[PDB]
């Protein structure tokens, strides 16, 4: 017996969203008492949206798309409902391990895998074959293919995105790097990998390898790409429909993918994705942990996949033909396999803070990529007390 309102808030973007709000409403098939009240919420606002309703109990959603990071943050502050016990886990085991991490805080279950991703580098097949030039590997060979590209084709080799921190990972574990040793809470972002990851990113715009902008990141970067402005981007799976819009990538076929570039040391890109949580005052309770299960049961995931390439967090969806045999997911799904994890803990979400400020002064000249890494680092010392 399910009846009543279930409000769902989605952050997924301009090209997602029509798909989760019709996924969403599909419950009422199944439930035709329910009444699923899909609301989409900007990415950048709903972190502080939800604790804002939930603090105050106050128009907060029944289930909230959470980011990987948020999990801990609004789980510690005691604002999700524990789903252990509850219908709102079936069939878990079935998601992969590292992103059943992102759900548990302090031995319970906050949250259900929903989607998994990673950056990867973006490419546009005809531009690279008009200049000349080979996917590059490694940012030696990025500089080298860029140059090529300017001087054959007048398109820039890289938009660089300047003003998320997130961009900044990839370059960090090409170095060598890594924000933290979790294992020995100690701070490791402004060992030397960290110096050198803030000078390669400032050479790559010096050189005018790659261009970038201090602000409006994530439209400035899927205009450069889609205008053919420039040759690459570093980008996640939540693009690739939102690309395939453009005229220059109608065929599928001319969007490349590849790993994002080695650095001087090795090769690396982050782990991120979505969870589903229930708001720990819902007063729909039964009819939300139902709703949970629905949107992220394999019928579900699958769905997903077909009109949005994301990859699913359930490994039976990735042996149904129509997943198994997806390109953009072939591609994908070995590089978030290799994804660098993070600690699952009530600060990791502002460990990114501290880089976005210091990525910015790098990026313009007012800060040295030294400088940047000891404030990347004294920033980490302060949020986590019980690290070294
Ligand atoms: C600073 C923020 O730090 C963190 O976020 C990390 C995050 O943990 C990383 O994993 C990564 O997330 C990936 C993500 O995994 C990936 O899927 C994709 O998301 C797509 C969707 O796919 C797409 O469907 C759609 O949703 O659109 C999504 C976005 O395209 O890309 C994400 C990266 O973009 O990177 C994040 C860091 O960016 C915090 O969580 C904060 O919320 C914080 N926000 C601040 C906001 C404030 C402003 O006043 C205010 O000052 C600050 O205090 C606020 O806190």
């Amino acid at each position: 017996e399910l009846s009543g309102t279930v409000t769902f808030w989605d952050t997924s973007n301009e090209a997602e969203k029509a798909t989760y709000q019709a996924l969403a409403e599909g419950f009422e098939k199944e439930h035709p008492k329910v009444d699923v009240k899909y609301v989409n919420v900007p990415f950048g606002e709903a972190n502080a949206k939800f604790k804002n309703a939930a603090g105050g109990n106050s128009g907060a959603p029944d289930v909230m798309r959470t980011e990987v990071a948020w999990v801990a943050d609004f789980a510690s502050i005691g604002y999700l409902a524990p789903l252990d016990g509850t219908p709102a886990l079936d069939d878990g085991s079935d998601h992969l391990p590292q992103a059943a991490a992102s759900t548990r805080y302090e031995g319970k279950t906050y949250a259900v895998p929903q989607v998994i991703d990673t950056l990867a580098l973006f490419y546009n097949k005809e531009l690279l074959t008009k200049a000349g030039v080979e996917v590059p590997g490694s940012v030696a060979e990025l500089k080298t293919a860029a140059a090529e590209i300017t001087e054959k084709t007048g398109a820039t080799g890289l938009y660089l995105r300047g003003d998320d921190p997130y961009w900044f990972l990839p370059y960090l574990y090409g170095e060598g790097g890594d924000l933290v040793d979790e294992k020995n809470k100690t701070v490791t972002v402004d060992d030397e990998a960290g110096v050198r990851a803030y000078r390669v990113i400032k050479d790559l715009v010096d050189s005018k390898a790659a261009i970038t902008d201090a602000s409006d990141g994530w439209n400035n970067m899927q205009n450069a790409f889609k205008s053919g402005k420039v040759a690459m981007m570093v980008n996640g799976p939540w693009a690739i429909e939102d690309v395939k819009a453009g005229a220059r990538f109608k065929d599928a076929g001319n969007l490349g993918v590849a790993p994002v570039p080695a650095g001087s040391a090795g090769q690396g890109s982050p782990q991120g994705g979505w969870n589903l949580s229930v708001y720990a005052g819902s007063k729909n309770l039964d009819a939300s942990y139902a709703f949970v299960k629905y949107m992220s049961s394999a019928k579900v995931q699958q769905q997903t996949t077909e009109k949005l390439s994301l990859l699913p967090t359930r490994t039976s969806v990735y042996e149904v033909p129509s997943v198994a045999d997806n390109e953009m997911v072939k591609f994908f799904k070995p590089a978030v396999d290799k994804a660098v994890e993070r600690p699952w803990i009530a600060e990791g979400n502002a460990l990114f803070e501290p880089i976005r400020l210091q990525m910015a002064n790098v990026l313009s000249g007012e800060t040295s990529p030294d400088e940047a890494a000891a404030n990347t680092g004294d920033a980490y010392r302060k949020l986590l007390k019980d690290y070294k």
